[PDB]
DNA sequence: TGCATCCGTGAGTCGAGGGTAATAAGTTCTCCGAACAAAAAAATTCCAGTCCCGAAGGACTGGAAGGCTCAATCGATCAAATC
């Protein structure tokens, strides 16, 4: 098996377990290759992050979550892979220039 | 015209048990023919013997293609804090 179809099975991987506690860890375990062996093979083909990759659609996923539903911020810390709203709210102001509370009021 | 003659008829099945018996010659003499014999094929059963893409199979050569340790240094995780 060729290397370009692996990835289309990692991106055929992750969607589907988003609102579970994932980790890197349990897909090397799936993938059966080393932690370290993801890392080197994202950057033949899409040039970007694969270990910021979980965490960036955490972000996009609570973008339709938080905005759809009624739930409030704080349970997605413990869930989407931090700890507390202080570190979620700064990786948004890298990525789309906003803060979480004014991008629903944003019609 | 009888009178005298004769042909052609008569319920249906189960059965129950099988078929007799009379007297009747001899001689030689001789071709027509049998099955056993006893060969003479011819037909099969047997037995090794050369050919040929495959025949269980090993190896080879060849490009491809593979798993996970570290370490400067990035970025962001964690956790007191703080508007």
């Amino acid at each position: 098996m060729s290397h370009q179809k692996i990835i289309q099975d990692l991106i055929a991987w992750i969607d589907e377990h988003i609102d579970q506690p994932l980790n890197i860890d349990v897909v090397a375990k799936k993938s059966g290759y080393s932690k370290w062996y993801l890392q080197r093979m994202f950057r033949t083909v899409t040039h970007q992050t694969l270990g910021d990759y979980i965490r960036q659609r955490r972000l996009l996923l609570a973008a339709v979550e938080l905005r759809t539903t009624e739930r409030p911020i704080f349970d997605i810390a413990m869930d989407l892979g931090y700890v507390s709203q202080q570190t979620f709210s700064r990786v948004f102001r890298r990525q789309f220039d906003r803060t979480p509370s004014d991008y629903r009021h944003r019609l």
